[PDB]
C-alpha cells in the first residue's frame, strides 16, 4: 500500500534490534525472495537446523513406515529437561513441544543408511549427516542456510516435496501453530542449544484466507535468558508490518 519500502525495512530491523540480537527474515511471495533484519548477511550463512529437522524427520518418518500418525511414543519415565516432555505422545504432540527425544527414537527406527539417502534426496542443506543417527540436525555436522530454509518451507506448502501426497498433508497438520483473523501460520521453531552462539529459526509460511501461501524463514541468534517466544513474536510482527496477516 501507502508505506515506503525505507518504512517497512526499518519497522522490521527494529524489531530485531529491541530484542538485543542480530537476524534476518526472509520472505517468499512467488519466485521472489525478500531478506528483512538487522543482519541481512546472515540469508546465505550456514547454521544447524536445530529442531527445524524435524519437519524433515517425520516426512522421512512417515513416508518410510517407520511410525503412523496416531501411533503413541511412549515416555520412558527417564527424567527430562522440561515436564512436557515426560509424557507419552504423538509424532504431531511431539513436533508443537518439540520433544527431541521423541525425534531421536523415529530417527533411529529410520536408521543412519537410510536418513542418509533420504537427506540427500531431498537436498536439504548440505546434506551431510555424518555418523550420529541421533544427533547430526542438532550438533552438526547437517547445516542450512535461511535460503533454504524457507524455499524448503515453499516446497512444503506447496507439496512439492519427493514424498506422497498424503505424507505431506500429514506433516503439515502437525505445523499449524497460530490463526489470526482468517491466515493461519504452519511453521516449526529451531533453537541450537550446544551449537556457539545459539541459532534460533521459526520456518513455515503462512495460508491466506484467499489461499496464497507465503513461506517465511526467521533466523537469529539466541541469547541468554531469551525466551524461545521471542522468536514468535518478531515473526508476527515482521508478517503483520508487511501486511501479510
Ligand atoms: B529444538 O527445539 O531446536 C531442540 C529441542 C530440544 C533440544 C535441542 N537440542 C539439544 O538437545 O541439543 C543437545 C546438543 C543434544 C543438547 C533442540
Ligand atoms: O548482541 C547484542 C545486541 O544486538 C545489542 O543491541
Ligand atoms: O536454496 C534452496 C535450494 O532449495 C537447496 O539447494
Amino acid at each position: 500500500m501507502h508505506i515506503s519500502s525505507q518504512q517497512h525495512e526499518k519497522a522490521i530491523k527494529s524489531y530485531f534490534d529491541e530484542a538485543q540480537t542480530q537476524g534476518v527474515i526472509i520472505i517468499k511471495e512467488g519466485k521472489n525472495l525478500s531478506t528483512y533484519g538487522n543482519a541481512l548477511a546472515r540469508a546465505n550463512k550456514e547454521y544447524v537446523p536445530a529442531s527445524t529437522f524435524k519437519m524433515l524427520n517425520a516426512l522421512i518418518g512417515l513416508e518410510n513406515h517407520k511410525a503412523t500418525t496416531n501411533e503413541i511414543f511412549k515416555w520412558d519415565g527417564k527424567k527430562r529437561t522440561y515436564p512436557a516432555w515426560e509424557k507419552d505422545m504423538t509424532l504431531g504432540e511431539a513436533m508443537a513441544l518439540s520433544a527431541v527425544p521423541v525425534y531421536q527414537e523415529l530417527a533411529r527406527r529410520t536408521g543412519l543408511e537410510l536418513m542418509q539417502k533420504e537427506v540427500k534426496r531431498v537436498n536439504f542443506g548440505n546434506t551431510n549427516i555424518g555418523t550420529q543417527v541421533d544427533n547430526f540436525w542438532l550438533v552438526g555436522p547437517l547445516k542450512i542456510t535461511p535460503v533454504q530454509e524457507v524455499n524448503f518451507a515453499d516446497d512444503l506448502a506447496h507439496n512439492r516435496l519427493p514424498f506422497k501426497l498424503a505424507t505431506q498433508e500429514e506433516v503439515k497438520k502437525m505445523l499449524l501453530i497460530k490463526e489470526v483473523n482468517g491466515s493461519k501460520i504452519y511453521a516449526k521453531s529451531g533453537w541450537g542449544m550446544g551449537v556457539t552462539p545459539q541459532v534460533g529459526w521459526l520456518t513455515g509460511w503462512v495460508e491466506q484466507a484467499n489461499g496464497k501461501k507465503i513461506p517465511f524463514s526467521l533466523n537469529l541468534e539466541m541469547k541468554e535468558g531469551m525466551s524461545g517466544s521471542i522468536r514468535n513474536e518478531i515473526t508476527y510482527k515482521s508478517l503483520e508490518n508487511l501486511g501479510i496477516i
